[PDB]
């Protein structure tokens, strides 16, 4: 089944606006429905084909090219869809959440246009892939790291945008950003903070610039179009050593999440550590069929059989070290005094791992900034599947880790998928992503996880939970979840929408704003 | 004089509103005529006694009240200048840009409405002082600690919002905000972050929560009125060292600024450190009259004789080291082999000051984060006067270091001032403040002051250089030096200001926007 026009565009305001854009970025470089397979979501969930369809997508190669775009996208009413890389698999991918929407992929414009040793920053435009960006680094011999959020395929950008995560000290991505250029919804370009400064020298150095500080305005939002971004970029390290801490017993991260707040809070745990669950571990390196012949979630006599054969615990507590040997040594007396009398406790150093092919070995890469596509293999634990991300935030307190963690796996176990939790520590705070692996080709199971989905944010939100992040398919849900004072967070949001983008032909239903137009 | 009406406002609308505003915070709580003095800057520029003056102030107690003023403005078109404490001496102190704007004061609303041990951070209302603060850690023996503005009688929130700077590892305030409430232009209120999710408890430990991230846009912002802010706070550390490194040329800010870069990029220093001129760090225990007759700027002779007399450099490197022992001596080493082959450098813990009243003991405590008021000594260093900050951003390169130290340090001490220079490290930039003391007293010595202003920034923005912050007088002035691609950023700006206050009656002029009725 073909996309459906958006509604209140015609085929000839379409037909029109699709000309103009290849006249923009050449014929080769629109891509309409029989060229538009990768534009769909991946990772299906609706059974209801006209749903989150691109009609087109149109793949520029200059600031110039997006501002024409966009000012065509306001004279046709046609809606754009802006994506860095579109790697937002488990959210998406590359898909809109209106059908009729024309993707706008910004994949080649990948310049990487300063990597700055000195200041440790880089500015990239958004087809920069983090493989493609460690790359530039390791050919020009800088002495810097950069922060993977597991896959590498993805954006330096993009995922910065969408508030993404990753397991080095610079974990937080958009909170490393400092700078940016916009193609504001009108087709105009601003610089924020120091780039609005004529001759400036500082633009990837200090951040506010003056004024009000607008940058994350433009982070999952569809406020603007960004074409430019710095991010600040860890030197390399005077020293490096990963550790994994394992636990016996699904109710030990009650206890081990009250031992990591202080730890987190106080700076002792430098990076973005990770504490995930024994089948999201597994996972990586086993399918479940090696364990289990059954056709449901896993029982606990296959979880200890698992334990055993792969020194894993229920919780994995996966982390390191950075900097000259006596603060590493010093901190690690810290996080290891605070574990020791846990019952069932295991430390290891990857020197202690007995298997070849590992978890640690590979988040001990991740934890360096080493683009890898290792975090794929979790998609193959019952044969091959796609995944959807439910990522509540919690407290760093384990009453709400133990409750979150309750919440989740009893739904996603009783709807038949296996559990896989990653608990990130971010500053304050754990970001609770939960990955669904389901067969995305069968109706049937696409309709239980959308079932189970929607139980999931309820119940977080009956209990003062909510996402960070979501699936386009739930971005509206999400939305309705923060509705302190009558929705009044979303009333100023729609208000700023119609300001810059009276036409709302950016993203309609990004983050659940639409516009006056479709709201 | 008094002050003029706003332009467009009528005695009548003034007239009404005022009334309103007394039925909303009682009559005791809105200052007229003889009581509006603490309003006007304390430290006066303008020749012209109608520029900058409010007509009147309004002090009420709760947000709702703040929500009631804010409808009534909008009814009656008059404008309002809110702050949290109104404590910005050498920038405006409470004074709006607009003469007839009425000051929305919220020192009353003076609640900690949290502070909380195990997850570092406070809740508060913008009345709340950093002495205040300080003084509730200490009676409830919290563990943890405050970053001070060197002055401590200032707002935690008020301070954060102009980007405000301190000296511990959280000297980067509106960096540590998490969670803030707004009224909005319309007067209805708005939680940021997980502030929107009904029944949170997550609204301090996670910025974004969902959606377009939009703290930033409410500081150093005329778009709504912050009511609630959270902030971050560092646990007490395991140990505390603070030193001073003085050097003897001035032309060694070159070499200096080339050492502190890899350091403060690696977070080797570990806190917003400075390097403070002769003649800043002299003033806070001396008198120019101590050392020398002339009634203008100090001679090298007096510079030299000063240095011996007091054990300062011509440049003054203070900061501290934090955590455990081991953390501090290796840090120590580092910094310490960074400076030690420069001719004529000097080190010193507190035990190697020799005078019991001296910068280092003074600056121990604000690199600790003792809220104190003794900055204000330099004022005395020429006989008592003012003071306004001009403060450019650098990189941290020695070449724009010397070449801003240059160019201002002459300009000041042509005009008759002697040069008062801080340098504060920030993670990729230096703040470089320049503070000119004069005689707010004296019409002659304000007409120099404000004509030598204007060459600074003309001087700076010649070279690319911008300002962070700046005095009421120049808002317009800085904002238009952020030009690039015909002031596409501040149409931005105007365009959103437009779209929250359509009627613009939150401080007019506030970081040069102004909105459609008076641009
Ligand atoms: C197995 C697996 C593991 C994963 N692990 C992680 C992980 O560890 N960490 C993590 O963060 N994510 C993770 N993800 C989610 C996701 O795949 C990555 O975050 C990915 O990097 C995002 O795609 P991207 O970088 O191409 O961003 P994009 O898809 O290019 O951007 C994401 C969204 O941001 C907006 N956007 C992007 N660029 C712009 C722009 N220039 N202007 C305006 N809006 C823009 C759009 O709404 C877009 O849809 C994982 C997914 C899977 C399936
Ligand atoms: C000797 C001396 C030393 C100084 N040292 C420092 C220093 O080390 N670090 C430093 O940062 N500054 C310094 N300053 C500048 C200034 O005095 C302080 O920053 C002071 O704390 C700011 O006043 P405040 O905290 O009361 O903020 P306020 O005056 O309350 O707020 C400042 C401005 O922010 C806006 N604002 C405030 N609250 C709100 C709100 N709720 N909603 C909307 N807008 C709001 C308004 O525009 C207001 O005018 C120094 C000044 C002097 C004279």
């Amino acid at each position: 089944m073909a996309a459906p026009l958006p509604e209140g565009v015609s085929a000839e305001a379409m037909s029109s606006a699709l000309d103009r854009f290849a006249r923009i970025v050449g014929a080769d470089w629109v891509f309409t429905e029989d060229k538009i397979t990768p534009y769909e979501d991946p990772y299906t969930i609706s059974n209801d084909e006209t749903e989150h369809r691109p009609y087109a997508a149109v793949a520029p190669a200059s600031t110039e090219e997006v501002q024409e775009i966009v000012r065509v996208a306001n004279e046709f009413g046609v809606p754009l869809w802006p994506v860095s890389r579109g790697k937002n698999f488990a959210y998406g991918g590359a898909a809109p959440v209106m059908s009729g929407t024309v993707v706008l992929d910004m994949n080649r414009m990948n310049r990487i246009l300063e990597v700055n040793e000195e200041f440790g920053y880089a500015l990239v435009e958004p087809g920069v892939s983090y493989f493609e960006l460690y790359d530039y680094i390791q050919e020009k011999g800088l002495k810097l790291w950069i922060d993977v959020p597991d896959l590498g395929w993805g954006s330096v950008v993009g995922n910065a945008l969408d508030h993404g995560i990753g397991y080095t000290p610079y974990g937080d991505h958009f909170a490393m950003q400092c700078g940016m250029e916009v193609v504001l919804p009108n087709g105009e370009v601003v610089r924020t903070g120091m780039g609005a400064m004529p001759g400036n020298n500082t633009w990837q150095l200090f951040k506010y610039g003056y004024g009000p500080y607008v940058d994350g305005i433009f982070s999952q939002s569809n406020f603007g179009v960004v074409t430019k971004m710095g991010i600040w970029l860890m030197p390399e390290p005077a020293g490096y050593r990963p550790y994994l801490i394992t636990f016996e017993n699904e109710d030990d991260i009650e206890t081990v999440t009250e031992r990591l707040r202080p730890l987190k809070v106080a700076g002792v745990i430098q990076n973005g550590a990770t504490v995930r669950s024994l089948v999201l571990d597994a996972a990586i390196t086993r399918t479940k069929s090696q364990y289990y012949d059954g056709d449901g979630p896993i029982p606990p006599s296959v979880a200890k059989t698992m334990m055993a054969d792969l020194d894993l615990g229920m919780w994995n507590f996966c982390g390191a070290l950075y900097g000259p040997p006596p603060v590493m040594d010093t901190l690690w007396t810290a996080i290891r005094d605070s574990f020791a009398d846990i019952p069932g406790v295991k430390f290891y150093f990857p020197e202690d791992r007995r298997h070849k092919v590992d978890l640690l070995l590979h988040r001990a890469e991740t934890m360096k900034g080493v683009p890898k596509l290792t975090e794929f293999n979790f998609l193959n634990w019952d044969g091959g599947g796609g995944h959807v991300g439910f990522s509540p935030v919690s407290p760093i307190t384990g009453k709400d880790a133990i409750k979150q963690y309750n919440m989740v796996s009893s739904r996603v176990r009783e709807y038949g998928f296996d559990y896989m939790g990653l608990l990130a520590i971010g500053w304050r705070d754990l970001h609770h992503v939960t990955v669904i692996v389901y067969d995305k080709t069968d109706p049937d199971e696409r309709k239980k996880l959308d079932e189970l989905f929607n139980i999931l944010v309820d119940e977080a939100a009956a209990e003062g939970y909510g996402e960070y992040r979501t699936h386009i398919r739930y971005m509206d849900r999400i939305a309705k979840t923060y509705s302190w004072n009558d929705n009044a967070l979303w009333k100023m949001h729609e208000t700023i929408k119609d300001a810059l983008d009276p036409n709302g032909i950016l993203a309609p239903g990004k983050s659940g704003i639409w516009g006056k137009n479709r709201r």
